[PDB]
Order: C-alpha cells, then structure tokens, then sequence
C-alpha cells in the first residue's frame, strides 16, 4: 500500500458515503448545527422600499457519523479538506430575505476525526427591515435576521451557538468604521417556531442595532435653515413702506422654494413619513404665509380711502381680539381767496393719510412673538432629539 | 445486515426509482397535487408598467406511490428526507410572470410511508396585474394569481386544496403591517381552462384584495392643497387697485405652479391615468385662470379714458349677461379768469375718473361665487370617497 | 413482466436513444418543426433606444422516428411525458434579440405513437423594432419577429406552421386589454434567407401590428395647450399701455416655458425625433417671441420724441411693407404775459404724444390674423390626424 | 448491421473521443481557427462611462484530425451535426469586455469529413472604447474589437481570416439603418502580442468606424439658438431708457438660463468634456454678462448727478481707451420777481441732464460689433465642422 | 501502441488523478501558490455608496505532485493544456468583494513536467473602497485589494509573489490613459491575518494609488466660479439709488441660486461630504446674503423721515461700532406773504433728505474689504491645494 496518506484517507472515507441520508445512526437523535456571524460592512439602507444590504461572514459546524477514522492508521492525520458536493450539508437559509444570491460557494470544507465538519462562507444578503423615519437626523433601527432550517422541524436540526452571547454581543473587530452607519449590538437570541397545532420549528433572531453618524447631514441641511431664519430680522417695522415689505417678501417666499424642491428630492422619502423636522419646515412656512396674508390685508384697508372702516364695527372687531389675547378789484380777491381754499385741501390730507398705520404696526408684533415661541420650541425640539441621540449609546 | 435505518432505506427506496416516469401504477388514475399559499409581505407595486412584487410561502403535496415500505422492517421509521433531484417533481407553475426566478431552491423534500410526498419553498413572484389608478388616495386593488401545470391536463394533473377555503381566506398571522399595503382578502378559486376543442386544463386563481394606507400621503398632499385654498381669501375687493391685485396673482400663480412639477414627478404617472384629484386640481386651476383672465380684462378696459364704452353696445350686453345668470387791468382779470377754467378741468376728472370701478366689484363676486361652489363640490368628492374606503373594508 | 406500463414503456424507449442524431432514418428527408404563438402582454415599449418586451406562449410539434411504438402491447398507452434533457430538441431560436432568457425551461415534453413530438413553453422576448415617433399620438406601430433555425439549413429543418394563417391572424382570446397598446394583426409570413452563394435558410417572419391608446395621454397634453391658447385673447388692443402688455408677455413667456421643460421631459425622447406637434409647439412659440419683439420695437420707437421717424424713410417703409401684404405795471403785465407762452407749452404736448399710437394698432391686427391662421392649420393637423387613426383600423 | 446512417457515424466516431485534447496528430504542428465577424446593430453608445452595446454574428471554423471518415462507407454523407459538448472548442475570447454574456449558447456545430468543423454564434458584446465627445454634433468613432486565445500561444493557436479583408471592409447586407449611428467600415487586421521576454500571442483587432445622424439632433438644439441670436436684435439703442432695457435683460438673462439646466441634463456628459459649440455657448453668455455689466455700470453714473465726472480723469480714460481700439407795491414786485428765478432753475435742469447720454449710445456700438465678429466667428467653425462631417465619409 | 502523444499523455495523467485531494505526498509541507495582477482600466468610481469597479489580468501558478512524466517517453513533450475541472485549484478569492462575478471562466490550464500548474484569468472586481470626498477637484485615493485563501490556513496555502516587488510597483504597459483616473502606485505587502486564538492565515494586500484628472472638471466648475466673482463688482456705491441696487441683487440672489440645484445634482453627493470648495461657495453666500441683510436695513432706516435715529443711541451705536473695528390790499399783500412760507417748506426738504446718506456709504466699503479678504483666502486656498496635487506625484 505504498500511497499518499490524503489520497488513501479520501478513498477510504467517500468510498461509500451516499448523500442525502442525514447522517446519524439511530433516527432518534438530532443533529446540532452550531452557527457563528461576524459582520463586516454596511452597504445600502435604502428607505423607500425597507431594503438593507447586510455583508457578514460566517461558520457552521455539524457533527459527524459517518466519517470517523483512527489518526493511527492513517499517518497521524487529523484534519481534512474534501469538496462540498460529497457530503450532507443542511439547508440553513436566513428568513426575511430577497433576491438572497449574489456571493460565492466554497467548494471546500473541513472534517476532523469523529465527525466535526466545518465550513466558512461570506452572506452577502439584501433583507427587508422596518425602517423607522421619525428621528431623521438621529434615528436609531433595530433590524432582525433570522436564520432557521427550511424543511427540518426542532427533533431533526436544532441551532445553537459556537460561542456564547456575551462575545458575540460586542464584536467590532473587523467591521470598518467609514461608513454613515454604526454598529453598536448584535444580539442573539433562540426559540421555537410553530403556526399550526403539527410543526415545531427552530429559530435563531439576530437583532443588530445600528446609528446614524449625522455631523455630514446636520451642517448641510440645519445651518441653511439657521441661517434662513433671519428673513424675520430682516424684514421688520415697515406698515407704511410695505410696498418694499411685501416687494422683500414675494421674492424670500420663492427663494427658499424652489430649493425646497431640490429638498424634497433629497429626502429618503416614504411612504410612511412624517420626520420631526420635515413637519416643523412646513408649519414654518404656513406661519409665515398667513403671517404675510394679515399683513397684506392690513395694508390692502389702510392704503385706499377706508381709513381702517371708522364705523362702529372696527370697535367690536378690536374688543373680540382684546378678549382673544385676552369792478376789476373784485375779481382780484375773489382769485385770490379762491386758492387758499385748494391749498388748504391739499394741505390736510397729508395728516389723515398718516394717521392710520397703527394696527400694522401693533400686530406686527404679535406675530413676531408667535414667530419666536415657534422658533423657541423647535430649537428645544432639536435638543432633546440630541440628547435621546446622546444617551441612546450608554446602554 | 448491521447497517443504519435510514441508509438502508434510502438504497432500497431509490434502487431503481427511474425519475421521468409520472408516478402511477395505472396510466388510467390521474395524481391530485394539493398547494397552500401564506403571504408574507409587498415589496413593490409598481403602477409605471403594472408590476406588483410579492412574496409567499408554499405547500405541496403528491400521493406516489412507488415509495411506500413497511415500518415494521426498517426500525420505525415515518417519515424520511430525500433529495429534490431523485424523485417526479409536477411543473406547477404560476401565470402572469415576469423574470421569475430570484428564489432558491430546496434540495430536500419529506416522504411517508404510502406515498405522502411534501414540498416547502419560498416563490418570490413579480406579476403583472391591472392596477387602477382611479381613486389614488384610497385604492382597493383586486389582483390574480394563477397556478396550473404548465403542460399536463385535467387527466393527468388535478390541483386541489390543503385546507379548506375559509381558513385559507383569513391568513394574517405571518404577514407584517408595517408596509403602505394592508391585506384584506386572499379567496381561492378552482376551474377548468380550455380554449380549442381538444384540451383540458386545471386552474387555481387566488384573488388577493389590498387596500393603501393614506394617512401619511394625505398629510403631505392634501394639507398643502387645503392650505393654498386661502388665495382668494388673500386677493379680495381690489378693482381700483388692481396693480397691487396683479401683482399678487402674477406671482401667485407660479408660486405652487413651480412645485406642480415635483407634485407630478412624485405622481406614479400611470398611461392609464385619471385621478379624481388629478382633474379637480386641474379644473381648480383653469378657472382661477379665467377668472384672473376676466379681471385683467376688465382692469384694461376700465383703465384707460374707454370708459366702460359708453355706447349702448353695453347695454346689450348687460341686458344678455342678466338673461345670462336669469388796459393793463384788462390783462390782470384776463389772466385771473384764464386759470379758473383750467382749475376746473384739473378737478373735474377725479370723479369721471371713480364713477367707473363697480362692474369688475360686482362681476368678482359672482367669480368667488362659482369659486365657492367648485370647492364645496370638491369637499364632498373628498368626503364620499372617503366614505367608500371606509366601507370597502365592511366585507 | 409484473411492471408498471409507464416505467416499462419508458425503459423500453429511452434504453438506446442517443441524443444528438437528428431523429431521421435516411439523411435524405428533412425533419419539419410546425410552431404556433399566441400573444399575451406587451410590457414596454421603450423608445429611447428601440426596445420592445413582449410575452407569448408557443407550441412546437417535430415528428420522430425513434420513439415509435404499438400500443397493443404496452397496456393501450397513446401519450407518455419524458424528460426534455433525454430526447433531441431543435434549436429554433428567435432572431433580433436582446438579453434574451427571463423565462423558464419546462423539463417536460408529450410524445405520441410514430413519433409526434410536442412541447409548450412560454418566451419573454426584448426584440429591437423600428419605432416610429412621427405621429406620437396616434401611432401605428409594425414590429417583426423573426424564427429560424440558427444552424440547419433548409433540407435539414423546414419551419412549417400549425394552423392555418387566417386563424392566426385573429386571436385575442387571450390577450388581456389593460395596457396602453391594443393588438391589431399578427401576420404570418415563410420566406427563405440566402445570404452568399452556398447556404439557404428557412425563415418566418410575423409581423406584429400594434396601436396607442391615446384618450388619457390627450386629456393631459393637449387640453392644456388648447387652454393655454387663450394668451393671445388676453393680450389684446393695448399698444400705450404697453407697459402693462409687456408685463403680461414678460411672464407668461415664463410661465409655459418653466414647464416646457417637465414636458420635455415626459416625452419619450428619440434621438431620430420629430413629432408633428412637437414642431408646432416650437414654432408656435417661436411666431410670438417675434410678435412680441416686434410690439416691443414698435413702443421703443414710439415711446421716445422720434415720433415714428418724420423723415421720408418710413414713407418708403410704408410703400414696401403695402407691396409686401398687397414802472411797476410794466413788470405786471410782463410777469402776466410770460407764463401764458409757458401753458401753452405745457399743453400741446399732449396731442404729438397722442399722434403716434396707430402703427402698433394697425400691425398688432395682422399678427393677430397671422397666429389665427397658424392655429387653424394646427387644429386642421390634429383632424386629419386623428381621422388617419380612426381609419387605420378599417383594415 | 441494420441501423441508420447518422445514429452508426455518431456511434463510431464520439466512441473514444476525449475532450480536453487539443486534436492534432502531432504535437508540433499548431491548429488554425478562422473567424468571420458581421454587424447586424448598434444598441446604445454610453459616453458617461465609455459603453458601447453591439450584436454581432459569427463564424468559427478549425480543422480537426480526429472526426476522418470515408463517406463510401456510412451512405455517402458528407456533413453531421454533433453537439458542442462532446468535442474541443477553442477559447475564443474578445478582450476589452465588460458583462460579457447576455448571449445564449449553440448545442450544435457542423463536422465534414477531414475535420473540417464549423461553428455559429451570436454574441452581445458590452466593450470599452475611448468615445471623444469633441465634436459632438458630428462624430467619428473609432473603436476596436481584440480576438485573441485567453491561453494559447503563437505556436499553439493561430487566427486568420475567412474571407479577404476588402469583403469584409465592406458589408453592410444585414445592418439596418434606422438608428442614429451608421456603419463607414470594418476593418481588420492580424499582429502578435508580446508583453514579457516570454510568451508570444496572436491577435486580431477589427477596428469599427461609425458616424453619428445628426439632422434630428441639429433641429432640436441649434435652430432655437440661432432664433434666440435676435436677443441682441431687439435690444438696441435706449440708453436714457436703460429702466426698460434693464428690464427686458434681467428677464432675458434667465428665460434661457433656466432651460440651460435641461440643455445641460440632455447632454451625454463626459468627464473628458469639452465640445465645440459647449465652450462657445458659455463664452457668448460670458460676453452678453460683461456688455449688460458695462451698460449698467454706464447708466448708473450718467442716472445721478455726478454727470459723467466731469473732472479731468475721464479725459485720461477716453484718451486711454481711444488707443485701446487705436410800500405794498414793492411788495409787489417782490413776489413778482421771487418766482422767475425758481421757474428758470426748474426749466435748466433739463438740458444738463439730457447732454449726458453720448457715452453709451457710442459703447453699445462697439459691443455689438465684438458680438457679430463672436457669432461670425460661431457660425465659421460650425460650417467648418459640417464640410469636415461631410468629407470623412469621401474615403 | 500506435497513438498521438498528446492523447497518450492525457489518457495517462488523468486515468486516476482524484480531484479534492491537496495535490502533496506528505501532508507536512504546505502547497504555495504564487500570484501576479496586472490592471486594465477603471470603469467606475461610484461615491455615492462606496464603489470601485476594476478590470486586471491574473496569473497563479502551483506546484503539483501528482503530474510528473518524463519527456523522454512521450514523444519530447514539456507543456499541456487540460481541462480546469479535472484537476485541484485553490479557492484564492479576493475580499471587500461586492456582486463578484461578471467574468467568464477559463477552461483551460497549462502543465509542465514535474508539476508547474499554471493558469489565467480575468476578473472584473466591484468592491469596497473608503473614498474621501475630501480635495474633491484633486483627490488621491488609495484602495486595497485583499488576497487570501477563504478556508486553508497559513500551514496549507502560502500565497507569495510571481515578480518582484519593485516589477509590480510599476507597471503601466498596458494600462489605457482616457479615462479620468490615471494610475500611480501598485504596492504589494504579505502579512498574516489571525483573529481568534487558534486560525492563521495568509494574506496578499494591494494597495492601488489614484488620482483624477481635473482638467476639464475645473473648467466647466471653477471658471463660472471666477466669472460670476464680478457681481461685487458691478453693484458697488449706490445708497441713495438702492432701488436699482435691491433690482440687482434680488434677481443675482436667483440668478445662480437656480443652477446650485443643478450644480448640487453633478456633485457625486456622500453622506460624509465636506469638499473644501463645497463649503467655500456656502460661506461665500452668507456672507453676501447677510451683506445685502445689513444694506436692506440701512436703506430701510435712511429712507423714512427717521433720520439715522438722530437721538443720542446712534452715538452709543457708532462708539461702540468704532471700538468693534478697532381793505383789498391787505388781502393782496397776505396772498402774497402766505404762498413764500410755503416755497421755502418745500425747498428746504432737499437738504434734509440728501443729508443722510453716508452711513451706507461707509459701511459698504468694510463690507467689500471682507468680501475681498474671502476672495483673497479662497484663492490662497485653491492654489495651495493645486500645489499639494502637483508635489503628490514626487513620490
Ligand atoms: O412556510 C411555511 C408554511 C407554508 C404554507 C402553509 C403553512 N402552514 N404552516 C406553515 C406553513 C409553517 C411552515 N412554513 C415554514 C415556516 C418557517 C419555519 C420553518 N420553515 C421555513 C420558515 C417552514
Ligand atoms: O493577462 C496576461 C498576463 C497577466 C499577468 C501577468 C502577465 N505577464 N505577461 C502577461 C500577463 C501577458 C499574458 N496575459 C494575457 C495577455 C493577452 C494575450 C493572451 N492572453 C489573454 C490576453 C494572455
Ligand atoms: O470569516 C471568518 C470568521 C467567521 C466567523 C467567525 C470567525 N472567527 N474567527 C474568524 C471567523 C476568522 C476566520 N474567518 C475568515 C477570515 C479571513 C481569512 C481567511 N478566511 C477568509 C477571510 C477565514
């Protein structure tokens, strides 16, 4: 028997192995496959459709019966690499999954002696996760794997754990930290899985935990918006030259909107959505465009001749919004006492044209104060988001 | 003969079972296969080019019968898994696919004694169905899925049940809400498809009802819309000074016409395409154009010395329109009396000037009026289809 | 021989069959393939770059010559199912493809006694078809579909047909009409394909004949440019208050052309494209761009103290343009005297400013009748237009 | 030995034939493959990335030493059909491939007696050519297609040609001329690809020619720019009206600058990206900024009283520019005498205000004629382009 | 034995040549493969999520044991090609691997005497690079391309170098210069990977230098940049006429903040984005925008009858901003007296209102020195990148 000790070992070992028979001697006893998951990166969260792309690496280890031998015999041979066609491997697939696919097989795995059978593989899967909008700038998801046996119920294929929870909660060792997303738990848990009154089923549920690193977000989208709420400084105390008022404003309430569009647009939009901000952005602006219709109105009654409607109902108006806030000589002076009479017409209507831009110049200041308490509350908003933010990392 | 149970029974079932042959001892009994659907989750509905993607659970079971052994023999054993390729695997195959595929395959089924053959797989299926873009903000989508063997007929391949129709109507166990897609109703159905005068078929056509979740869409489309309502409020009583009412609409009607573009390119534009909002949103525009159309024309012709054209060709139209809606001293008193008359021609035209400004203060009226109308119709549109949302779900 | 009729039979036929000889007994006589395709959906028809997806069923009977059997013996079969890998399968493949492939293989065929061989399957083609954008709104498309066989000559395979071509040509029994194209004709064509001097094909071609639906796309096109023509009814008789004019044109020369480019946009452009309206939509545009140049020459040179150019050179511009269209006292009275010659000044001026407003009046008429005669012959178009369309189907 | 023809010949001669050898009799000689190569369409060229899709059909014929039969003996055939799996097939492998695939595969080839063996395939090619995006509305590409053996050598594998290079330079008999690229020539040549001091490769480069149909294309982009050269047309001679034309540009500067945006996304934008009439287009807007910045900087200070500086240092700047280019009574009287003075102050402003508006009614001059020389200049280069156009297809 | 050589030595080597076994006698000593990658192009460079996609050549050889002849008795052979699947290959598969795939495989490989197994092939590679968008118009990025076997540890597979470090480093022969990436640098380093406390592993890491070509980048990016720093010069000493002034800049405050839409669309946006010159244009608006802020109240607060505030806290204002920067008769003579009084309140307003234009006037002249002091920076700031993008390429 002058040959190699790995060519006599395989010849002896696949002689007679069939596949397909799960490989155990008495049917009572279940096989264990034990299964180990390290990630390594963060490629895609798309938010309009829950698609997470997940690359993570990965190990499964089944015991053996079939394929024991004596190192002794065999040239103090301990462990073996056979092609991955020749033997049992059990359909572990992860649930949740769409278009799983795009990555490699091994064509090789390993096998010591009394049956210990490994394998490496990388997962490159794309899952469906409920992805949580609300807190946009700060959001924090908490997305699920699942991996179980297709076809095997619980006394067939049982999945328990190489290593145990604690190290597999903190393992950071080998994912990169470029990227907008951080991984901050990995999660494993075990249980059982049965719909019907017939089938018990195996279930293994990663939750990973991940952030969002938003510095890069934050000073492209909220400085602008800082920065745009001195349109309020700038326009202030102008009732009578409201013609250059509403002049500033009819351009400013398109300014900012025609970018809004481009806004939008860069917004993950979804169809479940309603962010913190996304919701204070356009109560912003309806503030300010009914602020802008009062304003205009006001101006509208005190530019023509209604002088602010000096009837009785402008009394009752004020007091309903007091409660809500709760021969030739002849001819010669005759022309010349007939002019003074036109001078003096002319003379007087400069005090009755200037006496009516009070009202203005009074709510003016009101809606600057309702302008303030908004910007007040939603910088205060803003800050307690951080803070939740913040503190969600000390666990 | 000391060799396992279950490699002794995979080499005395699969000895000689030829695979090809359907499984039948008499050509003339035809083999029943029996399916269960379980939805799980929508992925895309796509109303572009009608394609909805879905996701689903499957069961299948075959009565064969070259595989039955006695458990007496072969240590107790019920129930045995074999691999997919060793054994008649019938071509049930959905309609109405498109790039089917992108779902992996099991390599194992279950087997019983007698013959009982069984089957788990996942079908991640894009369909084409008729979505119906009337009624957007709240649509009930009634799509079909067809199974049935793609070559065999009702002789040689009969598809029935698993379990019976009503339990198979009410199936929200595994599904998640959390999508914009909420399942109401999965009813199967069982015919005959023939269509020359030779052939037979079966068929299975489970119709599944989906409604949309609208309260997200409504807040960011229909609030804006509500909200722009308050135009005309703004732009009211303001013939003379219809400089300032130009101005105000001038820019008014770009001002949500440049968002109309984002407002479109956000629509799923449909070829078939006619949303109820979709033309009232239209219709609202076209006769606040025509209204501002008819005041721009009123201003000019009042603007200018054509007073209201004084001839009676007015007449006749007020009359249709009503039908319609049923020797030095010498020189110094020469001097003194030249000025006068030009006084009085200057301070005569103020009031030729005013008494011309009522037809366009009446004629708006019956504008706001129209205006009044179309939205209160609006409203109710909104209101009774809301209604039938409501009352779609009372089945 | 206590066996089953089917697996006695299938290993009675399948014992020596070798595949890869074509299945004839004397190589002289050809071997014919009759096919029959029945259209289900049109998915896309993509313009951009001439792509067309398309869904059929199909059906392909070849007699053979190995498989004969007398069904006498074999317990009175006449129709067996075998696998589709263990028999000789031509390889008629479609020509004026792109990425063909998306559709299943089906691993089952019939055969009969003597040799009638079928299969079933259905194909998911992207073929490349001369689309025609000339008459985008009515178009009547003519795409071609080309089997063969790509090697065998014609005395190797001859591509027959099923039925006859009549009952080919109408069949929409199947075709589902809820897209936005509508099936006219598929016609039936043989034809052989020589190229060089030595080898000679068999060919069928069928030609597909296909018509838009175009009610909603007009609903969306052209109502709104049949709106939007009501411009020039606004802009009317105004050439003093030209100031007012231009500030109507100034914006509405925006107001369309801001969406002119979300128009641009929807059409599905091609790079050989020129749509009827979308030529008339240019130069419509294009006519009042120069209408509104030329009213604005006209003002500026009648706005200033040039008073139309006195000189004799708008004489001869006249004559051209109509052969184109075919102590103390003393200072008293002094001081009475001089202001006179100063109001006199002051009042003759109204009447040279006047003079000077008929040219513009006159002009603005002709362009009017200019741009009533272009949208005459646009509406005349759209007519005859539609008229071709309604009568394409006559056929 | 009664059997037929073909099913003895296939019998007899796949009997012992190993795949793997490369068949020839005598390891020195090397075997020759000849390849033919036909267009039939151009899909898509993709400048973003350097894209081009092409369908090609092909033609393979190599000598063999294994397949020798006397057609005396099995009834005079002369020409077999054998599936492609069963024999060699040389690795013809196109280099500069990107995605290559998309193609199906042919499960048959020829075999003549001698070996003489033939092969047909379609391929769909996606290769990486070096487009130059100068001169784009009139391109000529130049892009080449590399057939070499992925591992044989020189003296393993040699690649000639089927037919002559003329036949081939010239074949346009199944192209179809109907998109917007059109075949000029296709031709081929043969050298040897030697990198190291080591191993020599054969190789064949066909290099492609094709021109760009840009009648559609010229209508769509250059005719409304030639029509918006009348901008400067209309425009012309009103520096005291400067409000008006300040008017007319700060609106005209924006009704093209905002479908600039769409011109620039209609632009097949390259990073190595610099087109004739792309830099053209920007400096005849830079030119038209810089003229409206000088007339307004002009207006400005001839607007106020600083009437055109009258100090010596706009002597200096003209000389300086002119090089470039190269006891009641008494009362009485007072009163009488008070008002002459201010009637003659008022009636002297006008003439010192209007001496003022010579400067640029004499610049805009010179700025027109520095944009006629631009636009004679633009219109040169695109006549030039166009007889370039036109004389590349001359060879 | 009257056969080729070619066939005999096939027929020999193969005969029982088991594939899975590590080609070796003596499980001891490990097997070594030896690598060489030679790149092609660069077809993308996605930023958006962290994609390169490359094309190289490869080349790995391994010594075998089990394919060792003689040349003396098979006819004076040295060299073989045998088919791929007959023999062991290693699973030396890259990592940061995304989607890999794409490439055809080769059937093929080379053998010498004594077991000198070589083999080539190509791969088309997308992976995973952190790119900074940092020096965006300049950048240098360095990826890493990471080689390791994916189950054999470091006593099993050693993976060293074809050629030597320095050959790799440059190597440019085949290399194509059009795009817009250029090569530099292919650094090989070896090192061992080994996580837990037990695996050891191999490992090949290439590291791969780029830069970008900016040439045509900063032509169509920057230049506008420079010409449109004219703005601040047209606009410049107006307060009294800030009507024209605000005309200017509330259309300039549009005129580019339309096309920033377009320009942020051609900025290949990463959420970790913060180019140089993206933070420059930012600043560079604020700081005008608050400019205009500051120019607008001004004006604001000159133009009513305020009077700069002449109460002493425009004392404090300016102290502290300077510390910051560090019987008929009767009747005729009355007439007479009442009109003078009159005349002289009207002249002496002109003095009153032009006296108060200077602050405006002051603070422009520190509001453009800082403009210039930013220009200045942002000058300085280009041009030391563009040096430290010339000094990269010393090394
Ligand atoms: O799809 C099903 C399924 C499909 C159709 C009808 C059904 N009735 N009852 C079940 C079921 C439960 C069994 N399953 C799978 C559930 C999990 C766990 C294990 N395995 C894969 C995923 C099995
Ligand atoms: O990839 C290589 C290659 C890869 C790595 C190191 C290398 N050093 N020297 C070469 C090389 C040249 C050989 N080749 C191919 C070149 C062409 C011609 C034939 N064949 C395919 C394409 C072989
Ligand atoms: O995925 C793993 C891996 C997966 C799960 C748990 C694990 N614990 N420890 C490791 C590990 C390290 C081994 N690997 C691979 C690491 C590199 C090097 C060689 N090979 C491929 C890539 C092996």
């Amino acid at each position: 028997t002058t040959q190699p000790a790995l060519l006599r070992l395989s010849d002896h070992l696949l002689a007679n192995y069939k596949k397909g028979v799960r490989p155990v001697r008495d049917w009572r006893k279940p096989t264990t496959v034990s299964i180990d998951v390290i990630m390594y990166a963060i490629l895609n969260v798309d938010e309009k459709n829950q698609v997470l792309t997940t690359y993570i690496w990965y190990r499964q280890y089944w015991t053996d019966e079939f394929l024991q031998w004596t190192p002794e015999d065999f040239d103090n041979v301990t462990k073996l690499s056979i092609p991955t066609d020749s033997i049992w491997v059990p359909d572990i697939l992860i649930n949740e999954f769409v278009d799983v696919g795009k990555s490699p097989n091994i064509p090789y795995v390993y096998v010591h002696h009394r049956g210990e059978v490994q394998n490496y593989k990388p997962l490159q899967l794309v899952t469906a996760c409920s992805l949580d909008i609300y807190n946009f700038p700060f959001d924090v998801q908490n997305c699920s794997l699942t991996f179980t046996s297709w076809l095997h119920t619980i006394q067939d294929i049982n999945i328990t754990l190489w290593r145990s929870p604690e190290e597999v909660r903190s393992d950071k060792s080998i994912f990169i930290n470029q990227g907008e997303w951080e991984l901050l738990e990995v999660f494993p848990q075990f249980k059982e899985f049965s719909i019907d009154i017939s089938n018990s089923y195996a279930e293994m549920k990663f939750y990973v935990i991940i952030r969002r690193r938003p510095l890069f977000y934050a000073v492209s989208l909220l400085l602008p918006s800082i920065f745009l709420m001195v349109v309020d400084i700038v326009g202030f105390c102008l009732p009578p030259d409201s013609g250059e008022r509403v002049s500033f404003k009819i351009t400013l309430l398109l300014g900012y909107s025609v970018f809004l569009i481009i806004v939008s647009d860069t917004l993950p939009a979804t169809a479940i959505g309603t962010p913190l901000i996304g919701v204070y952005f356009v109560v912003c602006m309806a503030l300010l465009v009914i602020s802008l219709a009062e304003t205009i109105f006001i101006v509208r009654l005190v530019h023509k001749q209604d002088l602010q409607r000096p009837v009785p109902d402008w009394l009752r108006h004020l007091v309903l919004d007091r409660i809500a806030w709760i021969l030739a000589v002849r001819g010669l002076l005759q022309e010349l006492s007939s002019i003074r009479h036109f001078l003096e017409k002319r003379d007087e209507m400069r005090e009755v044209a200037r006496d009516w831009l009070r009202v203005g110049y009074v709510l003016d200041r009101l809606l600057f104060r309702i302008y303030l308490l908004a910007v007040l509350a939603y910088s205060i908003t803003l800050v307690t988001l951080w803070s939740i933010w913040h503190y969600s990392e000390n666990l």
